[PDB]
């Protein structure tokens, strides 16, 4: 009944930042690990990026954002952040947030929304 909603994407260049967001909706201490997967146009799913939702919590990227990405939060304002730096053109993909939830024994993704679209590629480039 609660989902995640994504939101902050946008259009930008090579090398370029965007910080996505995420309200950590219906955080509870069962459901506190909030993933990040992208999928682009045509492209499976793919894992991107995950934080605990408690004090102390870790900060897991996968090995394509690893170094680059950084995911964080803010407790008063309840809401996770993925803040992506040195954007390339594979980043292009719409992200969403879902929550971890165990069912059958195993990690699932839960509980996600509506996506946010990310294009990254020049701008200034033309030929007819």
């Amino acid at each position: 009944e609660v989902q995640l909603q994504a939101s902050g994407g946008g259009f930008v260049q090579p090398g370029g930042s965007l910080r996505l967001s995420c309200a950590a909706s219906g955080a509870t201490s069962e459901r506190d690990i909030m993933g990040w997967f992208r999928q682009a146009p045509g492209k499976e799913r793919e894992f991107v990026s995950a934080i605990s939702y408690e004090p102390g919590g870790w900060h897991y990227y996968a090995d394509s954002v690893k170094g680059r990405f950084t995911i964080s939060r803010d407790n008063s304002k309840n809401t996770v952040y993925l803040q992506m730096n040195s954007l390339r053109a594979e980043d292009t993909a719409t992200y969403y947030c879902a929550w971890q939830e165990i069912m059958y024994g195993e990690a699932y993704w839960r509980y996600w929304g509506q996506g946010t679209q990310v294009t990254v590629s020049s701008e200034n480039l033309y030929f007819q």
